[PDB]
């Protein structure tokens, strides 16, 4: 259970990495593990002078703030999203486009984007008057929280992995990370899809994309991490079904919490009524495919592989409904 880990890590730069396998061969530290692997592969610890033991201790601690008892939003998902972002950042069509600071930001954001997630939605927290909804005034409650926890763990010197960055670089990195994580709030999905469509319709090239200013670059990065977040169904069917099983256990866990309390249960989180299979088809047709077809458009043909699989998996789930 150490050579197996290195064998699985050869696919670090591939969509086909199996994060459940690395979780198993890493003594259940998939996020610490994958984040160290990625930072080395990109020479980020050297480029930004991050001490290796500082990095390990931060990551072990960030990972410890992902809850083991939530089915989906644990450190396995942060790891999956970080690694998925790492791959999209290498898409040939975006080759030389982002600074190393922008690259650092995207990967760090992916790693923290769901830290301390309680396993319930923004809507539940708001309708139960939770302390978190009061803190954040019902706006992007969880996403604001995830950013707060992530940045709060940097406050201590033994853990400030951004210590040797310029003062200006910490401000831009912080502005960028805030922007990317807030962009994972699913109630911003349509707003993000619309803007991504506008950039496809006005795209320049060389065959590498032209992004004139910051507003363009961070708008791609927001959509990248959102795509990474919502990339489960574009993975090979074996992985996608494990993710489907996790997310649905979590959602049914929440509908049970809604039933215990007499509030109305949303059809999709109802374990007595809801079809797992039909809800995945709907999830794909109305959210995931519209988004990944557009991302595919922006980077074509780099993402055509992902789009075929997405479509294949979609058809597999459709033909599992009676
Ligand atoms: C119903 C789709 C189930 C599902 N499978 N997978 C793999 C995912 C996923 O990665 N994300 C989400 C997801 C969906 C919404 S949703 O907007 O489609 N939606 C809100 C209203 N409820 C009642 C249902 C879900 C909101 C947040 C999510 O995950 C955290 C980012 N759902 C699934
Ligand atoms: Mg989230
Ligand atoms: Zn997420």
């Amino acid at each position: 259970n150490e050579d197996h880990l290195a064998k699985e890590l050869e696919d670090l730069n591939k969509w086909g990495l199996n994060i459940f396998n690395v979780a198993g061969y890493s003594h259940n530290r998939p996020l610490t593990c994958i984040m160290y692997a990625i930072f080395q592969e990109r020479d980020l610890l050297k480029t930004f002078r991050i001490s290796s033991d500082t990095f390990i201790t931060y990551m072990m601690t960030l990972e410890d703030h992902y809850h083991s008892d939530v089915a989906y939003h644990n450190s396995l998902h942060a790891a999956d999203v970080a690694q998925s972002t790492h791959v999209l950042l290498s898409t040939p069509a975006l080759d030389a486009v982002f600074t190393d600071l922008e690259i650092l930001a995207a990967i760090f954001a992916a790693a923290i984007h769901d830290v301390d997630h309680p396993g319930v939605s923004n809507q539940f927290l708001i309708n139960t008057n939770s302390e978190l909804a009061l803190m954040y005034n019902d706006e992007s409650v969880l996403e604001n929280h995830h950013l707060a926890v992530g940045f709060k763990l940097l406050q201590e010197e033994h853990c400030d992995i951004f210590m040797n960055l310029t003062k200006k670089q910490r401000q831009t990195l912080r502005k960028m990370v805030i922007d990317m994580v807030l962009a994972t709030d699913m109630s911003k999905h349509m707003s993000l899809l619309a803007d991504l469509k506008t950039m496809v319709e006005t795209k320049k090239v060389t065959g590498v994309l032209l992004l004139d200013n910051y507003t363009d670059r961070i708008q791609v990065l927001r959509n990248m991490v959102h795509c990474a977040d919502l990339s489960n169904p574009t993975k090979s069917l074996e992985l996608y079904r494990q993710w489907t099983d996790r997310i649905m256990e979590e959602f049914f866990q929440q509908g049970d919490k809604e039933r215990e309390r007499g509030m109305e249960i949303s059809p999709m989180c109802d374990k007595h009524t809801a079809s797992v299979e039909k809800s995945q088809v709907g999830f794909i047709d109305y959210i995931v495919h519209p988004l990944w077809e557009t991302w595919a458009d922006l980077v074509q043909p780099d993402a055509q592989d992902i789009l075929d699989t997405l479509e294949d998996n979609r058809n597999w789930y459709q033909s599992m409904i009676p």
